[PDB]
């Protein structure tokens, strides 16, 4: 057969599938999927007969419950999600490659033609407040509004939820909070303020960064009050003390947070819809917000008539043409994010009259694995591990800032580093043993044979490494003024991942006050229209310090969903 549907008719009728009058449920396709867990299992249940030594494509690292659609359609041959990332050897039945080609706002200008239609019809829904995205931001605003008793709905133009909030690794930062007391640390939310300021060149907006600071200890609280572990504090690039709060042992933030907040969501019974985009504000004739109009990618376009929208999107970090013309140093750069962070958000609110700030600041992360083509935490260097170029030597205060290491990689021998680390370092953050599995961190009982492996220098590698080692036992590296030396590499073997800077994150986007309201060119409020994470910009300035996207998406999320409730 040439398709999924056309084989299991072959000995079931339609309805096997769909409800008895044909019509599709909705643009989630419960129903429907509901049909096809019936008869197969779980994902999990599913996952038990794919099973491969290091990957599955039933069990992987995205949080929630994926519906079998997101890679298995029924009367067109479809594409495995996990292409977007990885080039496993899969051989999913009715595949085709990977190709992403999502139409722009503006070209959906071509349906004027279907949305006049939607527009001119009853709205099908009437709620108080519309939430656009399902990341760290988005679920944080729809949960919050929800429990300040406003009825919302919640859109996800993926077919899975979490957007780039669910890959999140290295931690999310706050200051002064039980968790770093339990584990010794002295911080404040001063210290934490002054830190992001300087990480950003004192280009962030202060106000915006006093909210970070102030509200951070509180973020950390709420989720862990809703079922999340945020115990282990880890240090990140430019901060003055370790703040970056993750799972117990090091796992990573970011499936762990949106998995509580999606556990969260479906305990409050809060309408979630997939595979439904947000595509133009509507505003009534003086201006405020009167509802959202959205397209369905199963069941084509409508509106929802609502007092407030939230845009909740992300950034752009995953468009390079965007970028490029932004900061055209990094024009063909590989990017960090999943497929559909792309920036239509923010087309869709500058369309709705809001103005945009900071666009031309764009994080480059310093280390994506070369061999991966995927984002190594941070945290990696933060926990102990050490670069070095292809002459066996370092070159870099490793914690310093992103931009800082970015260039310094950069510039070395063949624009790429390794990463170096031991079973200490390995041991202390389990987020490593991921990217083991992954292949792309070779190992070896010395650093001769490791060198050898990898083309650095052996002889060059193990002096560097036991210089290194003797100035963390002094207490101070005088070569490159690294200022936390957390361990010395030299447990068990040693590992090296090569890394070179991809294109991660936006500093960009729309402007926003403190209230998380959308303000216009004049600075004025466009009531009924917020923006929370990535999505915005002012809150990180020319260069954003890691662990504090997690941080400004649970804050300004949390603190949109109850502005947006109370403006009802
Ligand atoms: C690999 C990786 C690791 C990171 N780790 C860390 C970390 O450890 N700590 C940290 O502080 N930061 C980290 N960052 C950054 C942080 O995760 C992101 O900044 C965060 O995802 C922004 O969250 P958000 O809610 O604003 O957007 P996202 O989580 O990206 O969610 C936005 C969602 O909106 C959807 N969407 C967009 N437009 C539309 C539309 N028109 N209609 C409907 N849906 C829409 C997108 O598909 C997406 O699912 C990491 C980023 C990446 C990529
Ligand atoms: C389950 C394995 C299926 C069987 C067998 C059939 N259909 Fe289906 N259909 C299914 C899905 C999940 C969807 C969504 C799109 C996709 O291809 O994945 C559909 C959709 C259609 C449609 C489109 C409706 C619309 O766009 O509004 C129609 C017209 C349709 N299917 C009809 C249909 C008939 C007549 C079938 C029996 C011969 C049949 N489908 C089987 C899943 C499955
Ligand atoms: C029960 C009534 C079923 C429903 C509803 C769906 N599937 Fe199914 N599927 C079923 C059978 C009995 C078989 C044959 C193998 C077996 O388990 O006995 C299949 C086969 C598939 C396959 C493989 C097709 C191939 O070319 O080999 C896949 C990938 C599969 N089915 C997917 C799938 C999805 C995603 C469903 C809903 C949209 C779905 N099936 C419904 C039985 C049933
Ligand atoms: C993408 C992320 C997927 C989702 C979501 C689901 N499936 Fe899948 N499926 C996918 C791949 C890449 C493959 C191949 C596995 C491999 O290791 O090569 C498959 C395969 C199937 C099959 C065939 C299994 C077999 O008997 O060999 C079935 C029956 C199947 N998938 C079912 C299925 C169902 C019902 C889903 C939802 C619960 C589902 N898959 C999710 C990728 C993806
Ligand atoms: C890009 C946005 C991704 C997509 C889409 C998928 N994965 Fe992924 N994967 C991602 C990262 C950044 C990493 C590095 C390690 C980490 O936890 O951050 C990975 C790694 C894996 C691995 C190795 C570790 C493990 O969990 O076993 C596997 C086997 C893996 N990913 C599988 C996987 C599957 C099956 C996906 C589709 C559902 C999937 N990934 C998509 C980034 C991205
Ligand atoms: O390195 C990390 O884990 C990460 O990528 C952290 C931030 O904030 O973006
Ligand atoms: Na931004």
């Amino acid at each position: 057969a040439d398709n999924l549907a056309e084989f299991h008719v072959q000995n079931q009728e339609c309805d096997s599938c769909h409800t008895p009058d044909g019509e599709l449920s909705n643009d989630s396709l419960t129903y429907e999927n509901t049909q096809c867990v019936s008869c197969h299992g779980t994902l999990a249940e599913v996952a038990e007969t794919t099973k491969h030594e290091h990957y599955n494509a039933h069990a992987s690292h995205f949080p929630g419950e994926v519906a079998c659609t997101s890679c298995h359609s029924a009367h067109e041959k479809s594409m495995v999600y996990c292409d977007s990332c990885h080039s496993f050897d899969f051989n999913m039945p009715y595949a085709k490659k990977w190709l992403r080609d999502e139409p722009t706002i503006a070209e959906l200008a071509k349906d004027k033609s279907e949305r006049q239609a939607a527009l001119a019809s009853a709205p099908h829904d009437t709620v108080d407040v519309v939430v656009v995205g399902s990341g760290g931001a988005g679920f944080s605003a729809a949960i919050s509004a929800t429990d300040s008793g406003a009825k919302v709905i919640l859109i996800e133009k993926e077919p899975v939820i979490g957007g780039n909030a669910k890959l999140a690794a290295g931690g999310m930062n706050a200051a002064w909070t039980d968790q770093q007391k339990a584990k010794k640390i002295t911080d404040s939310p001063e210290l934490m303020f002054e830190d992001t300021m300087k990480g950003g060149q004192n280009i962030n907006d202060p106000a915006l960064v006093k909210v970070l600071s102030s509200h951070s200890k509180d973020s950390v609280d709420w989720m862990t009050a809703m079922g999340a572990d945020l115990t282990d504090v880890g240090m990140m690039g430019g901060a003055s003390v370790n703040r970056a709060h993750r799972p117990t042992g090091g796992a990573g933030v970011g499936a762990h947070v949106v998995q509580v907040l999606y556990d969260n969501a479906v305990k409050r019974n809060i309408d979630l819809r997939m595979n439904t985009r947000g595509i133009e504000v509507l505003k009534d004739d003086k201006g405020t917000v009167k509802g959202i109009l959205v397209k369905g990618m199963y069941k084509g376009y409508y509106w929802v008539k609502a007092d407030a929208v939230i845009l909740a999107t992300g950034g752009f970090a995953k468009n390079n043409e965007r970028v490029a013309k932004l900061d055209p140093s990094l024009k063909g750069f590989i990017s960090t994010n999943q497929p559909g962070a792309v920036g239509d958000g923010l087309d869709v609110a500058e369309n709705a009259g809001g103005a945009l700030k900071d666009m031309q600041y764009i994080q480059a992360h310093p280390t994506l694995s070369v061999k991966g083509g995927v984002m190594v935490t941070e945290a990696v260097r933060g926990n102990g591990a050490i670069l070095v170029n292809r002459e066996g030597k370092r070159f870099v205060n490793e914690i310093t800032t992103r931009d800082k290491a970015s260039a310094a990689i950069l510039a070395q021998t063949g624009k790429s580093a390794y990463l170096i680390f031991d079973d200490s370092v390995r041991k202390s953050l389990s987020k490593i043993d991921k990217y083991i599995g992954l292949g792309v961190a070779p190992t070896a009982d010395s650093l001769v044979k490791l060198g050898k492996m990898e083309g650095i220098d052996g002889k060059a590698l193990t002096e560097t490494v036991a210089r290194y080692n003797s100035l963390v036992s002094s207490g101070k590296d005088t070569d490159f003024e690294r200022p936390n030396l957390p361990r010395a590499l030299n447990e068990g073997n040693y590992y090296a991942i090569e890394v070179t800077p991809g294109v991660h994150h936006t500093m960009g986007g729309v402007m926003i006050d403190t209230k998380a309201e959308v303000m216009n060119a004049k600075k004025q409020v466009i009531p009924g229209l917020y923006g929370a994470g990535e999505v915005t910009g002012g809150v990180h300035g020319a260069n954003r310090l890691g662990g504090n996207a997690i941080s400004d998406i649970i804050t300004f999320g949390r603190l949109a969903g109850e502005e947006a409730a109370k403006y009802s």
